[PDB]
């Protein structure tokens, strides 16, 4: 029969709630960041950038598509360009990544749902494969929602896609 | 040939004859129970909490090192799901109070991890990110995707070869 | 073509986008939940039991059900095993006052009851006798054994033919 | 999720018992008469008979080898016999009939470990296929220890000697 | 699993080692002996014929029954053959008197008929009436050929395989 595991004759474990406890994997997992240290960052850089409550949406919206095609480990000195219409916006990357714990692609990896969205509206005008997968001889264009440093391989993500990680990591 | 010192055994056959312990309570791949004790009595007064809720925490432990693994950053964090909530706990007790290793510590969980391994594939596929990061491809074998499983004589030959596959 | 009398829909598609009700709690294969209060609190006292230990008894039920069936003597008495020891109670109580049928009234066990039948069948082989009466060669199987499964959607073809092969 | 059964907001069934609760088939089983009947058979059969409570073991014997060979469904005004060395012992089949809740086959179930041993000793002095093979056409010997009415399919029973009773059952 | 109550077997191991009744003393195929002797001893008294003669009687009884059957007419009579004459006897204290079953009656005579059905092959073939009637056409197996043989373990599979034909 099975062993429960017991300390002093009494089960270590809540049956009544293991039944009912299905966690959702990314809620746990250690790809992603922890909500307690998104905040954190999140708060951190409308310090440093002095962005209000208000537009900090939109700048979020400018690192997002700004990590997909440059990557999630830039240099701390750097600066993170977004589109203002036609201009050029450079906004300092030492926020993003000083108040980024454990790391930018842990904090970054809470977008990736989006990302692999933004890019197949994206995907659906003009191709756009995501220079992390150019830069990797990615060639196969369905799998071009993949192609981001930031994404969560779970349950859900079909297995090319899981061998073409494998094949853009090194 | 029997062992003997003297002229006489150094064994008794009649007891051995009918001693027969289980492997998973000689076996070293696990810890003992007066280890097992001395951590779950230290990670329960490390962290404020009762016999009461004590086993409730010890569900989402073992959830999260089926996961994430038993090989974690001392100095972090391990996550639990209160509903949609999260809840943070440390990881200093978990490790420093788990002699000789947390997953000889978490080995005691094999039985109940598998379970819900399997419990949580019914309805709807599940994959431990122990095969998931592992390149593992085959959902039967999920079962036995985690790192503190403890591999015995009933153990399937095909289970036993994801984990070294897995393991390297 | 909507419905309709007298110029307007006898219904609403607002509603209706958005109901969507298990097939379980809208199935007339398993009894309503008022009906399994009224077979639990009738029981609960024609057996002289608490809720202290009344789930303890409604534990060896539901596996006297799963090797027997939701069809036996109503004058007769259902066997539960307190360690090595016989734990003999009546099913006056269990058939009388189970509406409309005592496998609508057990259906509400097809998911523990299918966790029971694999969660016996770790370690060893394990069959309930409703398959072993009924001509069932596939361990595989073993899971969807019983009287009082809830064929729903989400059943194996496997399984959902092993019930007619088993059901004749 | 599993939706475990609740009656007003507290599951009916205790958890931490049952992974713990894995009755033996046979304990629970309806194939096999409850101990409470069997005990109420066993000394019904000790008062008909006027044999005490030394002795019936021998009895039982007789009745067991006798309820292999010819079935458990006897006529209740009969006489079942036992081989006193080389003498016949009639004993009337009343006590073993009346008495016999809810029937004989389910009362004698409790050889069925037993009888199967016996036939195999008795097989390993010469060819015995009971009575109840002979008369329904059992022609493989090795199948010889499952050729008895009150025999009990388990999961542990042969699939061969499974399809053998659906053979000798019509 | 020895069958118990309170807690002692209700077996003896020991005697059952050494019990082993032949299967023609046991079967129910074959009247008890106290039933043999009951109809003997009342066929001899309605027969007016002491133990002289009645041996002899019992040679041309058990010869027709091997060659007319054990369900005869009971009101009728049974032939036996002074030489080339003819005598007849009433089948009323035969039918009568055996219990439960003339065949039951009969069967005691199943080897010493086999030997004359095969002391009488020896020279010239013969063959039962109950085989010329129920159509069996090899010579070898006429040993087999009469109502009250007793199928035991030693019956040959071929010759176990005719009754079954001459019996449908």
């Amino acid at each position: 029969k099975m062993r429960m595991p017991k300390s002093k004759g009494a089960t270590v474990l809540n049956l009544e709630h293991l039944l009912e406890y299905a966690p959702q994997q990314i809620d746990i997992s250690n790809t992603r960041a922890t909500q307690s240290q998104f905040d954190t960052w999140y708060e951190a850089v409308q310090l440093a950038y002095d962005i209000g409550e208000t537009e900090m949406p939109t700048v979020m919206n400018g690192l997002m598509v700004w990590c997909i095609e440059n990557g999630t480990s830039p240099n701390i000195n750097g600066v993170w360009v977004m589109m203002d219409g036609d201009e050029q916006v450079e906004y300092p990357l030492k926020p993003i990544v000083e108040n980024a714990k454990p790391t930018l692609r842990q904090i970054m990896a809470h977008f990736s749902d989006v990302a692999e969205a933004y890019i197949e509206m994206r995907n659906c005008k003009e191709p756009y494969m995501p220079r992390y997968g150019l830069v990797r001889n990615l060639r196969d264009g369905s799998l071009a929602r993949y192609a981001f440093d930031f994404y969560e391989v779970t349950s859900r993500t079909p297995v090319r896609a899981r061998e073409a990680h494998i094949q853009m990591k090194a």
